[PDB]
């Protein structure tokens, strides 16, 4: 049995509670309100003979809260930094929120990187390749995602858990 403390990054609107609900509850609300502050859920998967139990962080994105990520992840020995494949905007964001990581975090937190909402790849903005280049660069754990049709999500989830 193992348990691990996880985290959930990214600007508002990207998809970090709908990414928590679809792991954790397999819902997906296209009506989703905005995250105060923080919310908190837990999940236990089946792993390779091993019961991973998450605990999970999902931070509210927007910049007035930005004081209180250290809260959160501070301890973490995962965290998920999400964008929205369809905004180059908010994948400039995570890159700040991998950099604030890197440099206020543990120096052992496994780094997950989530391009969501990419089920709507007629307004993709994000190139594949470019955000795959970037983790690379950065020792990241990168995977398109969609909390809507569930698309990598139990996936990016799971390969945390093994490299934890
Ligand atoms: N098409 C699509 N919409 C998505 C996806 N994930 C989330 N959304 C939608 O995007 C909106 C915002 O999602 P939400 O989870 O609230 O975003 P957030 O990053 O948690 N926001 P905040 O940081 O402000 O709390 C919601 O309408 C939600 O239904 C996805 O994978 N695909
Ligand atoms: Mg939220």
């Amino acid at each position: 049995i193992c348990q691990f403390k996880l985290v959930l990054l990214g600007e508002s609107a990207v998809g970090k509670s709908s990414l928590v609900l679809r792991f954790v509850k397999g819902q997906f609300h296209e009506y989703q309100e905005s995250t105060i502050g923080a919310a908190f859920l837990t999940q236990t998967v089946c792993l390779d003979d091993t019961t991973v139990k998450f605990e999970i962080w999902d931070t509210a994105g927007q910049e007035r809260y930005h004081s209180l990520a250290p809260m959160y992840y501070r301890g973490a020995q995962a965290a998920i930094v999400v964008y929205d494949i369809t905004n180059t905007d908010t994948f400039a964001r995570a890159k700040n929120w991998v950099k604030e990581l890197q440099r206020q975090a543990s120096p052992n937190i496994v780094i997950a990187l989530a391009g969501n909402k990419a089920d709507l790849a007629s307004k993709r903005a994000v190139e594949f390749q470019e955000a795959q280049a970037y983790a690379d660069d950065n020792s990241l754990l990168f995977m398109e995602t969609s909390a809507k049709t569930a698309m990598n999500v139990n996936e990016i989830f799971m390969a945390i858990a093994k490299k934890l």
